[PDB]
């Protein structure tokens, strides 16, 4: 899975180590092996969430075959809301989500495609 | 809709406050209400556009049926070039945008997805 | 196209003018003139990669046509990995590539659409 962490936090407001957490959280939520997760933060941004500037977080999710459906990411949702309205002392009005499917063909490892691994 | 804004330009020469007006701006071009609209700007970055690392600007808009024919994004991009000309003091070859169309299984929203809202 | 490279390698640790390299290899291997090649480089991130935090960089490479199938995109990560393992001086194991297909009706250029030009 790949997740990235937009945020107008400042850097030193986002918790140390985030991203290592989110990258556990991530895996243990979407069913993947941990060493399969990847993980962006990008702190410090000028942001506006639902028309307002005040703190807030967007996270991107994209991974093959279990982003897909509305039942899926639903379940999904919870869990990662869950997992950052603590870790970044956001209300769940102030985070939101976007899940992109992937395909093998697109993902580029080891200097070849997952298509051949 | 969601606004991604990444720009070569320092944090220090992007207009106080762009973040806020590009929201409203957006809200008006694509007929949203304004607490529907998100945006992010990435200052700072080292960025080549059409080849030269002169100043400019990327922007990515995504959402739901209004981003997803010719037609709609020749009017739209006219829009927003028009603001970020001259919110940015750039000219038009400068700027780039894409656009990504959404659906409502893709986004979560308070803890469940918008398919369910 | 459109390449994007988060790192977590400092700022001061991605040598200077990477961005006009990578413009000017993507132009190479994509086989697209240098004057439509665009490149975003974001160092300084938190990241993991493969569940790791070590130094590690995410690479996104969208364009019209060229990115569509398993075998293109096997030859040009290929290329992508050679390049990107020399100048950030990483392994292998610490570049991912994501390839994006668009189509001209996504690409807002001089305030219209690429369908129109």
């Amino acid at each position: 899975p790949f997740l990235e962490l937009d945020t107008n936090l400042p850097a030193n407001r986002v918790p140390a180590g985030l991203e290592k957490r989110l990258c556990a959280a991530a895996a243990s939520i979407l069913g993947k092996p941990a060493d399969r997760v990847n993980v962006t933060v990008r702190p410090g941004l000028a942001m506006a969430l639902s028309g307002s500037t005040e703190p807030c977080a967007q996270l991107s999710i994209s991974s093959i075959g279990v982003v897909g459906t509305a039942e899926d990411n639903r379940s999904h949702s919870a869990h990662f809301f869950e997992f950052l309205t603590k870790e970044l002392a956001l209300g769940q009005d102030r985070i939101l989500i976007r899940f992109f499917p992937l395909e093998s063909w697109q993902i580029g490892k080891i200097g070849t495609v997952m298509t051949f691994l």
